[PDB]
């Protein structure tokens, strides 16, 4: 497994035996990993400037890129869903938020909790997004606030993905 | 090597010995692969929900991601060109169609045959695209219909990729 | 090490061992590599049609894809910064230019020197971008010219990535 140390710092796991990590996944340097977090195929977390902090119950899907610039730590609240091929750079993400596949969130951006950032959306540098927002577009705009039911599908997402992580540790075999 | 089985299902080949599969390309679970289909570097097809069915002569270029949600099997017609780094999620795509590099096709979307989806395009959920269409933008727009010359350059494209695929099984060696 | 030769052609390094190459990076066929150029995790350069020329002191970040169609060589000026997950296809890029993360540059495009192409930008086929330009959007628009302070941050960026590359050769170890 490509878990790498850089400049003396290595990924620290709150509970490593609970983390799903695909063979393709790469965690490097200052990465802080919560409980039940899963990192799927081709993901890259380069914790070489500011540290990258992954909350618990958080899924990081295929080929997500996370990185930082000095002055911009990257923090993800708990039970978040990071869609296939998202890019997160030097931003902070509230708990129970979904980042749609292929979406890009840039330095200094602040996404609230219980948010849905739609697929392909670009959240520009320093953009701030209120809790419970549904965000789509390029440029990104707040469409409306999410109902309490939508906010539940977010928690549901995090839970299914934790379980799915577990099942891959147990039930994925070469063929 | 990275062909994986998950929960009893493994990738099924109509004629394996004809399929180009780059060494880091990753096939997982319920994946049905036609003949002469080629899968290039870093691609990932995760068939852990609904099955992923890849028609014959279809090329899946670099770091393409394919996945499904329950209720949305992913089916790709034959002789298709899946551009570098596309994302296909739970959708259906007609034969002789080109999906441009960096494009995103979401759940329930239905793309006809003989279509050109331009690079960076986002085809939203459940969107239907008539046959012979040219589609560009984010959000996607049907721009016009293709002349017979375009539709044939699509056919050329799949034909050229099959040749290049086979050539890679033979003429790719380490330096 | 996935450095590959194809059809008799091999990657040529002006000064190998000055080049940072992540274990995940993939170089194929007609690729010409400058000095101090760095290739990070998951990158792919497929030079099987026209040749791919990487200017010196130029960084190629995570999972960048570079490719060509016949008639469209891909050439990168010196000291360029190619952002996370960019796609470059058969284009030419001036020295000291930044191609933002997730940006797409298509065949025959010509990007000037000292340019800043923002994240998520789509530079369509044959688009020409004057020197010292700031470019953002999809479709891309030329916004204004950069002041000398901005142009300096471009030079600075390329310089840090050279050091950081070398530092990864020394200070990256498993676990
Ligand atoms: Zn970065
Ligand atoms: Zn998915
Ligand atoms: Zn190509």
């Amino acid at each position: 497994m490509p878990i790498y140390a850089y400049n003396g710092h290595k990924p620290q796991f709150a509970d490593r035996e609970s983390n799903w990590i695909a063979p393709d996944a790469t965690l490097i340097g200052k990465v802080v990993v919560g409980e039940n977090a899963g990192f799927w195929f081709g993901a890259v977390l380069r914790g070489d400037n500011e540290p990258i902090t992954i909350g618990a119950d958080t899924n990081v899907q295929e080929q997500t890129i996370m990185h930082t610039d000095i002055g911009f730590p990257l923090t993800i609240g708990a039970g978040c869903t990071i869609g296939h091929r998202a890019i997160l750079h030097g931003c902070t993400i509230g708990e129970n938020t979904l980042i749609g596949m292929g979406a890009i969130v840039l330095n200094g951006a602040k996404v609230g909790k219980n948010c849905l950032i739609g697929a392909g959306t670009l959240v520009k540098e320093g953009m701030e997004i209120p809790d419970n927002s549904l965000v789509v577009g390029s440029p990104a705009r707040v469409l409306r606030q999410l109902d309490d039911a939508a906010v539940e599908k977010l928690r549901a997402s995090a839970k299914h993905y934790v379980e799915r992580g577990h099942s891959f540790m147990r039930g994925m075999e070469p063929a």
